[PDB]
DNA sequence: AAAAACTATGCATGCTCTACTGCTTCTGATCTAGTCGACC
């Protein structure tokens, strides 16, 4: 789960536990908020989504499993 | 002319540096096996 406040970005696991040092928790720095900033509209600044993370992989395109 | 005093020296001891070689032990780098956290 995801939440984003402006340019803070807060991301939770199943249980709660805080993934945002992996995922990222400001676009200067993470591995995904740097890259999905740009995909947010300009109209939202409070946001909450819950989601699911893979793998994609670009030479064939697709998501592996775990 | 004859006896005594001073100096040359020289060989041996112990110390000191200086190095060399061997053994013992401490530190560091690397490899392998086991363990914990998160998820599903």
């Amino acid at each position: 789960q995801m939440h984003k406040d402006g340019d803070v970005y807060k991301y939770f696991s199943r249980n709660g536990y805080n993934y945002t040092d992996q995922f990222g928790a400001s676009p200067t720095e993470g591995s995904l908020t740097p890259f999905i900033h740009n995909a947010f509209k300009a109209d939202i600044q409070i946001c909450i989504l819950d989601g699911e993370m893979m793998a994609y992989n670009p030479n064939t395109q697709t998501f592996m499993q775990k």
